[PDB]
């Protein structure tokens, strides 16, 4: 098993934590969906994530608002609680 962020509504990874506790993830799932709320201008950006597998996000991509100029990309990274923070530049090594 492994915990990972299942928050809805975090402006910042901090407020993502407060949110989404360090509960197990459900059986049918076996990544770590992140999806990425980028506003085409402006500031705030909102920010979701989950459990997942390979069928939730087989086809995971961008997705611009219809009405707004708001783009979300959302992906699936693996490792527990792999989805820390947004801007992802490497993985890290194990303390086990």
């Amino acid at each position: 098993m492994f915990k990972c962020f299942t928050c809805e509504n975090a402006g910042d990874n901090y407020n993502c934590n407060r949110w989404a506790e360090d509960k197990w993830c459900p059986q049918n799932t076996q990544y770590c969906l992140t999806v990425h709320h980028f506003t085409s201008h402006g500031r705030s950006t909102s920010i979701t994530k989950k459990c997942a597998s390979r069928s939730e996000c087989h086809f995971v991509g961008c997705h611009h608002s219809r009405d707004s100029e708001h783009t979300e990309c959302r992906s699936c990274c693996e490792g527990m609680i792999c989805n820390v923070e947004l801007p992802t530049n490497h993985t890290n090594a194990v303390f086990a």
